């Protein structure tokens, strides 16, 4: 059944369909390319191996030396491969080595390789193990196949989420790959499979544990394997299919490359992010499991297809509610009222920010369905007689339970106690450190909150929610130090992070001389500060269109970079059907006349007002505004008037002419 590329990851990645190899193209000939020390094979084609395999010929030599395909005797038609098989400790009890080879056999997934056999003949010292022939080429071969050698990030993402069923096969019976690599990774027809089936173990097995230098967990050696480290291992093939790695004596070096020193990471910093934590040095500070490594994976993969393609996607695996509110659309607009700064609040960015979804496993989570409609007073005092139960002492839902309805009464003192109290026992917990971060969020203690919520970005590298978090804590400690007209970075990083183009990816490593190697959130410079509000801000517009707070953000930010015209293009992407149209559409007019007039941004102003109905409550005050800039701006310039006898509005763009039209307009307000 040969067929065409087929959709994954919800259809937001297409795999193609792999053409089988002809089973007559399938033998290497041993003596093309003889390599260094590596002797001629042992079996040729016409031998008997255990009085059932009928040796071919070679099809690889590798690390466990050649590798050799038969045909099954017992089953007609069937090829088989014949690979060295590892011995084991030749001290430990029979029943027991003969119980984990015939545990490697039981195995059935379709995602992995079925063993048939374990056999030893005497021409080849070592013993095999006999399995399937799995007709395609590996992960390593594809990328070979490509002109610089790495798969394009949306593919290998899409390629690791089809082998993730058979890794977690594994961990649920108790047993991990340990050596997962590119090349026993094979892409055949419509499926992706596993083919190291030798070096399966079981979670946390003495012994020598067969990985490969460059993938391999740092405490395998030590304290044996774990379903931590083949989350590991996860990261670094991931790694290796998307970029060319740094190479010491045929080992991959070890960390994750700098964003400063990688396009593809500066490009798409949750999939540096995400890299991160699955190689983290500390299994404590890794994906817990392949399900938790799965669902960041796929917000990954929605910011990598909005910043690439432009491609848009509904959050569906979130572990966040959606917005619930809006903040600082009205901010800019608000300012030209007539009736004393008026300023971006924490308790309004508090109200827009998401909530955390109810983890349904938790044995409390019955008792906060309904928490939300129910009265703040009566929730705490239920959710508190609750944890005078012995069942419940281990619950998280009911104590955060309980710091939401502090922060809902305003008793937002008591609530940084409580979760003080908590630390002890869930302050690993990623949604105890949201809760951190809103808590001082509220005390206007913004570093503190910085602190909390990059950490929560950190744990969750696929999700929105943090990074508009980070996106609104930055703004306000520019606006604590009254940095929302001051400009920090040059125009050419301001134009490459507002877009997350290419432009980006030219930029010299000099160009982040302020950032840490790891582009770290956690700053009190002014111009890490504003990077990071800058581009966070605009990653979660180019991915989340609904997300319009972030839309005024990015043009906030790009307001105090002097870049009006990009802030204007910015907010023009929110579309008509949005109810906020209407105060896009006067905030780009207020935006063109805010700072850095020139006739041609005054004038821009004043066509778009006019086609703006005269209806619009703000009309008039927006037009002062304007006239109002336009005789500023002839100030400034020592102009009697502008080159053009075009007017401004119905009045003459000159010293003369603007000043009566503004007061004709003064009183026109004056009297309404
Ligand atoms: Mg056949
Ligand atoms: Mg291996």
């Amino acid at each position: 059944v040969r067929r065409q590329s087929r959709p994954v990851a919800d259809g937001m990645v297409e795999l193609p369909f792999i053409t089988p190899k002809p089973e007559d193209e399938l033998l290497i000939d041993p003596e093309k390319k003889r390599k260094p020390g590596v002797a001629a094979p042992q079996l040729v084609a016409g031998d008997i191996v255990a009085e059932q395999y009928e040796v071919l010929g070679v099809i690889a030599h590798g690390g466990m030396g050649w590798i050799y395909l038969a045909n099954d005797r017992n089953v007609s038609g069937r090829i088989v491969v014949l690979k060295g098989m590892m011995a084991q400790s030749s001290v430990q009890d029979q029943g027991t080595a003969e119980a984990e080879r015939e545990f490697l056999a039981d195995i059935t997934h379709p995602g992995i390789v079925k063993a048939y056999n374990f056999i030893d003949d005497p021409r080849v010292p070592g013993g095999f193990i006999v399995m399937e022939y799995v007709n395609g080429p590996s992960l390593k071969d594809r990328c070979k196949a490509q002109p610089d050698g790495v798969l394009r990030v949306d593919l290998a993402i899409g390629y690791i989420l089809e082998l993730l069923p058979a890794m977690d096969y594994l961990h649920q019976r108790g047993v991990v790959y340990n050596d997962l690599k590119p090349e026993n990774v094979i892409a055949t027809e419509d499926q992706v499979k596993l083919i190291d089936l030798g070096a399966v173990t079981g979670i946390g097995a003495f012994g020598y544990i067969y990985g490969t230098k460059g993938f391999q967990a740092p405490e395998v050696a030590t304290h044996g394997p774990s379903i931590s480290s083949d989350i590991f291992t996860i990261g670094r093939t991931l790694a290796a299919l998307t970029m060319p790695l740094p190479v010491e004596d045929g080992v991959l070096a070890p960390g994750i490359p700098s964003p400063k020193n990688s396009p593809l990471l500066r490009r798409h910093l949750s999939f540096y992010r995400l890299l991160q934590r699955a190689t983290a040095d500390d299994p404590q500070h890794r994906f817990r499991n392949v399900s938790e490594l799965r669902t960041q994976l796929y917000g990954v993969l929605r910011e990598i297809l909005a910043v690439r393609d432009g491609k848009q996607y509904p959050p569906q695996h979130s572990l966040f509610s959606p917005q619930r509110s809006t903040f600082g659309t009205k901010h800019l607009v608000f300012r030209t009222d007539r009736i004393r700064q008026a300023r971006i609040t924490a308790p309004e960015i508090v109200s827009a920010l998401p909530v955390p979804l109810i983890d349904r496993t938790d044995p409390g989570a019955r008792m906060l369905s309904g928490s939300s409609y129910a009265e703040p007073s009566e929730t705490l005092e239920t959710l508190r007689n609750s944890m005078e139960d012995e069942q419940y002492r281990q619950s998280i839902e009911i104590p955060l339970g309980v710091v939401r309805a502090l922060l809902d009464l305003g008793f937002t003192t008591e609530a940084r106690q409580w979760l003080e109290t908590l630390e002890g026992r869930i302050g690993d917990d990623w949604r105890h450190k949201w809760f951190s971060g809103i808590t001082y969020l509220l005390l206007d203690d913004y570093a503190t909150a910085q602190v909390f919520f990059n950490h929560v970005l950190t744990i969750l590298p696929g999700e929105a929610a943090p990074k508009l978090a980070l996106a609104a804590v930055d703004e306000l400690i520019l606006q604590q130090i009254g940095a929302e007209s001051t400009a920090y970075l040059t125009p050419d990083i301001v134009s490459a992070t507002a877009t997350l183009s290419k432009d980006f990816e030219d930029l010299d490593a000099s160009a982040f001389e302020s950032l840490s190697d790891t582009w770290s959130h956690i700053s009190s410079d002014p111009h890490v500060v504003r990077f990071h509000s800058l581009r966070l801000y605009a990653l979660v517009w180019a991915t989340n269109p609904t997300t319009v707070s972030s839309a005024f953000g990015l043009a906030r930010q790009l307001m105090a970079e002097n870049q009006i015209e990009l802030a204007v293009q910015a907010l023009d992407k929110l579309p008509q059907s949005s109810t906020h149209y209407r105060m896009a559409t006067l905030t780009t007019i207020l935006l063109l006349v805010s700072s850095n007039l020139s006739e041609s941004r005054i004038r821009r102003a004043a066509r778009r007002l006019t086609e703006i109905p005269t209806n619009e409550p703000r009309f008039n005050q927006i037009k002062i505004a304007i006239m109002s800039a336009g005789l500023s701006w002839l100030r400034e310039r020592k102009l009697k008037a502008s080159a053009s006898a075009n007017p401004l509005f119905e009045y003459p763009f000159s010293q003369k002419g603007l000043r009566t039209g503004i007061s004709e307009a003064l009183r026109i307000q004056a009297r309404s």
